[PDB]
C-alpha cells in the first residue's frame, strides 16, 4: 500500500512559497459527454427493465440485490412485489389515512394538462413539443385528497386540465411516526438512513433527499424529465391502488438529451420538458419504458434520466441514496461542477460531505479513496491559498465556528458553496443575519471587500488532521 497524496504539512509548506509545483491547478472543465460509443442500432433502443422478483422477505435481504441494483449498467431497477414481500403496510400511505394523520399539511399542487399516451402536445394538439407547460400553487391534504376522490368518482361515470399533489413533506417524526417506522423495515441499501448511505453523513437535512417525500395522483399526472439532484440514486414505491409509467434513459445520454433541450429552447436542468420519444428513436438513444404496480419499488440509479406518469389514481413516496461507491461520488462531483459552470445550485454540499465522510468512514476500495482524498487536497489548499492571499492583504480573519449540525453555506447570490470562509456585509455581520457569498461575489462589489468581513468555521489544524488521518481502509 502507497500513499500517492502529500502530507498536509506539506500541502501548508506549498501554501506558505520558482519552486517546483506540487499538482496541476489547472483542472479540465465539466462539460456533457458525446452522445456514447459504441452506437445501438434500432432494435436495440427498447431494452427490457432489470427486474427482481421477491416472494419471501428473506428474497429483500440477499445481498447480491444491492450490486445488482448499483450496476452501472443498470440504468433503472423495479423490484416486484416489495411491499408484499416484506409485509409492508402501504395503508399507512393512503389518502384516507394521510387525511386522518394531518389533513393540514400543505400539498405542491402543479396544474397539468392532461395529454395522450407517451406523447406532450402544445396546448392546441397541434404539434408535439417538448415544452409541458405547468403552474405551481398550494393547498392542503384535506383539499387535495377531495379533489383526487372527487376525480375518481367522475371517472365512475381540447385536453382536460388536472392537478398533481407534489412534494408533501413526510420529515416530520412527530407527525408521521407511523408511516417514517414502516420503512425501517426495508433493507439497507434502500432505507432512508443508515451507515452506508452517503446522505445520511451530511449532518443535516437535505430536504426531499434524506427525508420522505410523498406524491398524490390522479392519471395523467406527469413529473416531467430530470436526473436527480448531483445524480443520487432515487428509491419510489408506489402506493397504490393504481399503476405508474416509467421512462429512463441511461445516465451516459444526458448530453444528448441537453442538446436536445438547447435546440428546443429548453434548460436541460432547471426547464420541464417531457421528451418526444420520436427524437429520441430517431438519435439512436435508448429508452427503458415499464409499468410500477402497488408496492413495486423502483432503483433509479446514478444520473439516471427519467419521467414518469400515473397511469390510475396512486400516491408515491420517495427519497435519495448515495451508495458508498466510486461511480456514485464520481458522478456527484461531476454535477457539482457543472452546476457551477451553470450557476445552478448543488444541493448535496460535497465539499462539507466529502470532509464529513473523511471523518467518518473507513473507505477500503481504493478507487472511491482516491477520488474522496484528492477532494480534500483540492479543497485544503484551495482553503489555505486563501487564509494565506488573506493574511497577506492584512485582512484578518474572525474566528466564527459552527454548530455540529449546522448546515453547509451557499453564497446569496450565484448560490455556490462557501466552505470555511464566508464573506459577509458589515450591515449584514450587524445585524447577525450573516448574508454568506463567496469571495467571487464579494469583490465584485468590494475590490478590497470594504463591506465585508471574512469568518472561519474550522481550525486550519482540524482540516489538516482530518486530512492526515484519512487513509485507506483495510478491506
Ligand atoms: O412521479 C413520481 O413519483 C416521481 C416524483 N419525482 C420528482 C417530482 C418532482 N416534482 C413534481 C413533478 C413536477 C411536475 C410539474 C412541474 C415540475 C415538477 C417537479 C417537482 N421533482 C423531482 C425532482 C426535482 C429536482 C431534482 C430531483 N427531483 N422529482
Ligand atoms: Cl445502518
Ligand atoms: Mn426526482
Ligand atoms: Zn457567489
Amino acid at each position: 500500500s502507497v500513499s500517492i497524496y502529500p502530507s498536509s504539512a506539506e500541502v501548508l509548506k506549498a501554501c506558505r512559497n520558482s519552486n517546483s509545483s506540487i499538482l496541476l491547478d489547472k483542472c479540465p472543465p465539466p462539460r456533457p459527454p458525446s452522445s456514447p460509443y459504441p452506437p445501438l442500432p434500432k432494435d436495440k433502443l427498447n431494452p427490457p427493465t432489470p427486474s427482481i422478483y421477491l416472494e419471501n422477505k428473506r428474497d429483500a435481504f440477499f445481498p447480491p440485490l444491492h450490486q445488482f441494483c448499483t450496476n452501472p449498467n443498470n440504468p433503472v431497477t423495479v423490484i416486484r412485489g416489495l411491499a408484499g414481500a416484506l409485509k409492508l403496510d402501504l395503508g399507512l400511505f393512503s389518502t384516507k389515512t394521510l387525511v386522518e394523520a394531518n389533513n393540514e399539511h400543505m400539498v405542491e399542487v402543479r396544474t397539468q394538462l392532461l395529454q395522450p399516451a407517451d406523447e406532450n402536445w402544445d396546448p392546441t394538439g397541434t404539434k408535439k413539443i417538448w415544452h409541458c407547460e405547468s403552474n405551481r400553487s398550494h393547498t392542503t391534504i384535506a383539499k387535495y385528497a377531495q379533489y383526487q376522490a372527487s376525480s375518481f368518482q367522475e371517472s365512475l361515470r381540447p385536453f382536460k386540465t388536472i392537478k398533481f399533489g407534489t412534494n408533501i413533506d413526510l420529515s416530520d417524526d412527530k407527525k408521521w411516526k407511523l408511516q417514517l417506522h414502516e420503512l425501517t423495515k426495508l433493507p439497507a441499501f434502500v432505507r432512508v438512513v443508515s451507515a452506508g448511505n452517503l446522505l445520511s453523513h451530511v449532518g443535516h437535512t437535505i430536504l426531499g433527499m434524506n427525508t420522505v417525500q410523498l406524491y398524490m395522483k390522479v392519471p395523467g399526472s406527469r413529473t416531467p424529465g430530470h436526473q436527480e439532484n448531483n445524480n443520487f440514486c432515487s428509491v419510489n414505491i408506489n402506493i397504490g391502488p393504481g399503476d405508474c409509467e416509467w421512462f429512463v434513459v441511461p445516465e451516459g445520454y444526458w448530453g444528448v438529451l441537453n442538446d436536445f433541450c438547447e435546440k428546443n429552447n429548453l434548460n436541460f436542468l432547471m426547464g420541464s420538458w417531457w421528451p418526444n420519444l420520436e427524437d429520441l428513436y430517431e438519435a439512436n438513444v435508448p429508452v427503458y419504458r415499464f409499468i410500477q404496480r402497488p408496492g413495486d419499488l423502483v432503483w433509479i440509479n446514478a444520473g439516471t434520466v427519467h419521467w414518469v406518469q400515473a397511469i390510475g389514481w396512486c400516491n408515491n413516496i420517495a427519497w435519495n441514496v448515495g451508495p458508498l461507491t466510486a461511480c456514485q461520488y464520481k458522478l456527484a462531483v461531476e454535477r457539482y461542477e457543472w452546476n457551477k459552470l451553470q450557476s445552478v445550485k448543488s444541493i448535496v454540499p460535497m465539499v462539507h460531505l466529502s470532509w464529513n465522510m473523511a471523518r467518518n468512514i473507513k473507505v477500503s476500495d481504493p478507487k472511491l479513496f482516491e477520488m474522496i482524498k484528492y477532494c480534500l487536497l483540492r479543497t485544503l489548499k484551495q482553503c489555505q491559498t486563501l487564509r494565506e492571499a488573506l493574511i497577506a492583504a492584512g485582512k484578518e480573519i474572525i474566528w466564527h465556528g459552527r454548530t455540529k449540525e449546522e448546515p453547509a453555506h451557499y453564497c446569496s447570490i450565484c448560490e455556490v458553496e462557501v466552505f470555511d470562509l464566508l464573506f459577509v456585509t458589515n450591515e449584514s455581520n450587524s445585524r447577525k443575519t450573516y448574508i454568506v457569498h463567496c469571495q467571487d461575489c464579494a469583490r465584485k462589489t468590494s475590490g478590497n471587500l470594504e463591506n465585508f468581513v471574512v469568518l472561519e468555521q474550522y481550525k486550519m489544524e482540524d482540516l489538516m488532521q482530518v486530512y492526515d488521518q484519512f487513509t485507506l481502509a483495510p478491506p
